[PDB]
Parts: C-alpha cells; sequence; structure tokens
C-alpha cells in the first residue's frame, strides 16, 4: 500500500510539495511558513545539516560549504560539456568520482565528505517528505516527482534514485510542463489543443509546446535558456545597489560576504513587492562597517535594470513555434509557470507576443507544477 | 460515515447524477445509456412501475397513468393558485389530500393509488440512486440535491423529504444556478463578480443574477418563464408537420395518439441534430393509416417556427438586470444551462444581447448543474 502519495516539484532553485486531501489539492507550507522551499543544503561548524530556508539564509563567510543547483549536475557524467561549464560558476568543489560530478564539502570540524548529485537532491526530497509528514501527521513512503521535459534517461533515473535515498518510492516521473497543464485542468478539454508553457524559474527558463488530444499530452518541442531566472533579476539589482553604495560612500560592499547576503535577502523581498507596487524600500541596520543601508527601488528602475533579460525570453518562444510548425494564433492555451511570471513586465511581454491573448489563471505559478503532481498523487492514493 | 456522496440535479423534465471519482467529476449514464434521465414515472397494465426513459417512451396505454412535472407541485398546497393553474394542463388526476396536491393513478388492473408530489420525486431519485450504485458497484446513502433559486422553505423541505423516501440523506440543498457556477469553477475567482445564469430547461426558463465575493454566493434576483422550454420548441415543430400532413393527405394526425407520440420522439431527435447540422430527416414507418412519414426540416425553418419563443428569453434577462440595478457591461460571467442553450440561434441571441461577450464553455449545459452538485459532493465524501 502507498498510503498518501505526495506530489513533489524538485526545482533547480526551489521545491514545492502537494497532497490530495478531502477532495482537493493542498500545497504544504514548510516549518518557516513557506509554500516553496529552497533546493539548498549547508553544514554548520558543529556539523548540523541545514536544508531549505535555513541553508539559503545561514549567514556565512564560507560559500564553498553550501550546496545548490544540484539539478544542473544530476544524471550527468563529470566530463559532460554542460557540467564542465557549470562548475566554473559554482562556489563549492566538484570532483570526478565513479564517472560522475560529485560535490565535495566540509561537513563540520574539517571532515570532508563527497556526495553524488542525487545524494544532494535526496536531502532536498527528505526535507519535502518531512514537510508533508508534519502536515499529514503520518509517514510518507510514495511520491510523484516532476522533471524538465528535456530530461534524458540518466537524468530521470538519477531523480528516481534521489527519491530512493530519501526513503521515497517515486511511482511516477512526470514532465514539469505537463504537470502545470494538468494543474490548470487542461486535460479535461475536448478536441486537439496546442499549449504553450512559459516557465521562468529561479535559475532556468523553459519553454515547452505541448499538444492535448482526447485527454493525452505530447511534448512537441522545447527551448529556453538554461541560465536565466529570477535570481538573475536579483543580481542585476544587487549590482545596482553595490555600485550606488561605492559612489555614495567609497566602500566596496563585496569585501564582506555577510553584507552581500543581507542585501541579497532584502533585494529578493523588494523584487517580489515590485510585482504589486511601484516602489520598494530596502533597509539593513549595521550593513557595512557599522553604517546602515536605506535605499528605494522603483518598478521603472527594476524594469530598466532587467529589460534585456525580460525581452530575451521571447526568442525561445519564437523558436519553439517554428520547431512545432505553428504560428502565434495556433496557441490555444498559455500556461505561466514560476514566481517570476508574476513580474508585470513579463506578463505584458508574453500577452503582447500573443496579440493580447490572456494566459490561463487561478493557480499560483510557483505551485502549478507541484499542484499537477499532487493531482496525479491523489489518483494513486485512491 | 457518508460514503461516496452523489450530486443530483432533480429537474422538472430531466434529471442528472454525478460523482467525484479518481480526481474528477463523472456524469453517470443510466441503464439505457443516457447521461440524463426523464423525471417520469409510468405504470404498465400488468402493474410494472416504469421510471425515466421507459416511462417517457412507453407507447401510451397511460396518458392519465404517466406522471411527470411533479416539480411544479412539490412543496405546494392544493389551493396554491400556481397548482390550480398547472393541474388544468396535466393529464393525470390531482386530488386534495392532507392540504396537498396528491397524484392519483391506476397502478394496474384498476387499482387506484394516491402519491404525494415528493413520493413521485422520490421514485425519480431512487432511479438516480440506482444509476449511481450500478456505476460505483456499492450502495449510496448521501446526496447533494439542487433546487431552483426561487424555491421557498416548503419546496426545499419537500425535496429533502423526497430524498428521505428514496433512502438518501440529502446533506445539502444547493441552488441550481449556484451549482452551474461551481461547475465552471467561478467560486475560485478573486474579488466581486456578477454572474448571469441563463437556464433554458426542457419545461422551464430561469434567469438568475448571482454575485460571488471571496468564495460566497448570493442570489440577487431571479426571473424567467415557468412554462417555456425545449418541449415548447418540439411542439412548434409538431404543429408544423401535423398541418403539413393535413395539407398533403387530408388526414388529421391527432386522431391517433400513438402516431403523435412517434412523431414527438422523432421531432425531439431531429431538433437536437439541428443544433450541429443544417438539415434533419424524420422517418416513421406505418405512421398513419398504414402510410409512412418521410419529411425534412431545415435549421432556418426550425428557427422561423420558434423565433418569437427564442426572442422572448431576452425580456426576463433585461428584468433581472433592472431588479439587480445592473447594466449589460456589469456582467462578468454568462453561464448557459440546459440542452436547449445548444441551439445556435439561442447562443447568438444571448451573445448579441451582451454586445458580443462569450459565455462560459466546456461543460455540457444539460449536465452542468449535476456537475456542480458532484464537485460539492466530492468535498463531502473526503
Ligand atoms: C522566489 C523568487 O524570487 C525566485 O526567483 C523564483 C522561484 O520560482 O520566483 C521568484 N518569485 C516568487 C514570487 C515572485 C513575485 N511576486 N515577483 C517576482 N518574483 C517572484
Ligand atoms: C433533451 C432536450 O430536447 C430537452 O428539451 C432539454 C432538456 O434540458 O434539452 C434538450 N436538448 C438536449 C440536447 C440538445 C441539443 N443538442 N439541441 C437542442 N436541444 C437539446
Amino acid at each position: 500500500d502507498v498510503g498518501t502519495v505526495v506530489g513533489i516539484d524538485l526545482g533547480t532553485t526551489y521545491s514545492c510539495v502537494g497532497v490530495f486531501k478531502n477532495g482537493r489539492v493542498e500545497i504544504i507550507a514548510n516549518d518557516q511558513g513557506n509554500r516553496i522551499t529552497p533546493s539548498y543544503v549547508a553544514f554548520t561548524p558543529e556539523g548540523e545539516r541545514l536544508i531549505g530556508d535555513a541553508a539559503k539564509n545561514q549567514l556565512t563567510s564560507n560559500p564553498e560549504n553550501t550546496v545548490f543547483d544540484a539539478k544542473r549536475l544530476i544524471g550527468r557524467t563529470w566530463n559532460d560539456p554542460s557540467v564542465q561549464q557549470d562548475i566554473k560558476f559554482l562556489p563549492f568543489k566538484v570532483v570526478e568520482k565513479k564517472t560522475k560530478p560529485y560535490i565535495q564539502v566540509d561537513i563540520g570540524g574539517g571532515q570532508t565528505k563527497t556526495f553524488a548529485p542525487e545524494e544532494i537532491s535526496a536531502m532536498v526530497l527528505t526535507k519535502m517528505k518531512e514537510t508533508a509528514e508534519a502536515y499529514l501527521g503520518k509517514k510518507v513512503t510514495h511520491a510523484v516527482v516532476t522533471v524538465p521535459a528535456y530530461f534524458n534517461d540518466a537524468q530521470r533515473q538519477a531523480t528516481k534514485d534521489a527519491g530512493t535515498i530519501a526513503g521515497l518510492n517515486v511511482m511516477r516521473i512526470i514532465n514539469e510542463p505537463t504537470a502545470a497543464a494538468i494543474a490548470y485542468g487542461l486535460d479535461k478539454r475536448e478536441g486537439e489543443k496546442n499549449i504553450l508553457v512559459f516557465d521562468l524559474g529561479g535559475g532556468t527558463f523553459d519553454v515547452s509546446l505541448l499538444t492535448i488530444d482526447n485527454g493525452v499530452f505530447e511534448v512537441v518541442a522545447t527551448n529556453g535558456d538554461t541560465h536565466l531566472g529570477g535570481e538573475d533579476f536579483d543580481q542585476r539589482v544587487m549590482e545596482h545597489f553595490i555600485k550606488l553604495y561605492k559612489k555614495k560612500t567609497g566602500k566596496d560592499v563585496r569585501k564582506d560576504n555577510r553584507a552581500v547576503q543581507k542585501l541579497r535577502r532584502e533585494v529578493e523581498k523588494a523584487k517580489r513587492a515590485l510585482s504589486s507596487q511601484h516602489q520598494a524600500r530596502i533597509e539593513i541596520e549595521s550593513f557595512y562597517e557599522g553604517e546602515d543601508f536605506s535605499e528605494t527601488l522603483t518598478r521603472a528602475k527594476f524594469e530598466e535594470l532587467n529589460m534585456d533579460l525580460f525581452r530575451s525570453t521571447m526568442k525561445p518562444v519564437q523558436k519553439v513555434l517554428e520547431d512545432s510548425d505553428l504560428k502565434k494564433s495556433d496557441i490555444d492555451e498559455i500556461v505561466l509557470v514560476g514566481g517570476s511570471t508574476r513580474i508585470p513586465k513579463i506578463q505584458q511581454l508574453v500577452k503582447e507576443f500573443f496579440n493580447g491573448k490572456e494566459p490561463s489563471r487561478g493557480i499560483n505559478p510557483d505551485e502549478a507544477v507541484a499542484y499537477g503532481a499532487a493531482v496525479q498523487a491523489g489518483v494513486l492514493s485512491g
């Protein structure tokens, strides 16, 4: 028996868990009150293993012992050109072991440990499993886990293996855009329809063209940008305030990594506010050399700082349309995925690209993938 | 323990049953393969009690022993002016008993029996209960049953009482326009919205103006025509072919009630076809005095024959707008209910009345009320 099966969106930067309970999907908040959890792991000096918000928000002068972006490495060989490029931008050590890119960190007291990417993803899944168990008041043993549509055999298997390490029997591996289309109830429509899934996550941008025909989904074409996401928008704002602080004080903010991390956390909070307001306030007490930071950011400046990045999302959309032999007017449904799709300028650009066509609406875009996984989990739970 | 709760639309002319199973609403077909069941009861000479399709399609031996339209009498007193008017058009006997209009029929071999309106509706509910039990492969004990928004306390109680007689615990009585809005997920929308429900049934026309605010429904105003529906369109076509047959042969079709019933059944089939095609064929072997009937009906003629009736549906829509102190542009959602709303001219008239505004679409309008009742039943089943 499977018990209550969970639906898990195992994302590059954030993960989300849902269940089907009392006739509906319930997205579960973690111990910090958040319905999304960072796909992050860190180790305290005492040897405590931190997962999620506590890992991402732990102030440190040692970025080399925090692990994230394991989804870029999972199911790939060490010598894969993608891996060789990615390790140049990753602050933690990556070493060749058993043909794979293993992550090497110090787990406390100088104790060096090496982890396969699926062992890191297993830690994230354990945290999602614990989040669901606290909610359900009972143990979880089975799951439906999502993956990007472009994931190959080794990547799907390594994701199932991460589940096994976490004590989860991954019953079904389903494609992220399909799970989002199911969340919007797009499988319950008559005839053949073309669905454009625009997924702008924390670190990756994925565009997928799906067809629905008599309840059956098919991934026709995929495109995007593997290194474009919500964190890039935060970084453009970080650069803006760091240069501005250098002009105003003569001080180089990046000389203190903790000051950088405090600014990063406040910038992310301000970015989210600019999706619903035209001005945000960033305040940090004893920010740098005992001096306080107090600055404002307008929606207009945020947009100006990120305009090239926002406009760059249109190119893969045009490419998928060409590769699927479709025109703009052939798109029956537009599904927005990822918290970044809440940015007004992104919503405007997509709507304008599709000649004023309104996208599907009702589900939080950061939860749509886990929501669809939970719909399937509900069927498997009986 | 409520088990699997069923959602039942107990209609004046037709009824429908749905359940929530394997994560979605399932509308259940009856023993004749139909997703809607006539709200009809008949008694054979041998004393067999027929319910639904077998009752409606029994070649008359019982115009006075076939019961229908019990929903016009339920929860009303015998001396209610509505009852006194309705009994003039009903072919079965209605008698005063216990202050109520009881139905009196011969159940076989000259045995007279008297039934309260809720006892007839209980027979219809028993049929719906048996339809759901055959599908689920287990017994059903609880239900969500819909009623018209204008139903008063006695009418809602008498409907619950019909459920009790049928062995159903009617857990919730919900308004029909509300159930149709729920089917379309209109209760899952943010802010305040005005919903216009245009319900053209088989025998009744109901217009309801609802407001939805933070998931809460309010019936603001109701109007319509208590004696206008799909059956009236069939009658206009009946009159057309009877007059045409008199012109072509000199014969008076109504001298043979069986010939009339055969034409009625074929006209209803042809009308349904004209909603998707521009021409229909009606054929009856040994129709009248051993002569066969073979005629065609165009969509244009069908429309011409019913134009006044179709245009008359606009007047109650304008009245509800005035009684709710709203203008046409204040309507956020248009919900079409009843198989008759499939008629292209009706769809055109409604859309034109609302300056080209497209109504909600995707759910068979004859099943939308049961679908909404099943959505609510699904949450109650847990
Ligand atoms: C949490 C995030 O910053 C992250 O970059 C990404 C994860 O999918 O989504 C963002 N996100 C989440 C919500 C949100 C918003 N209201 N406006 C901009 N970005 C928003
Ligand atoms: C069965 C019906 O005749 C009846 O009059 C009413 C019950 O709601 O709906 C009609 N009905 C059912 C389906 C249908 C259709 N495709 N075109 C016209 N009328 C249609």
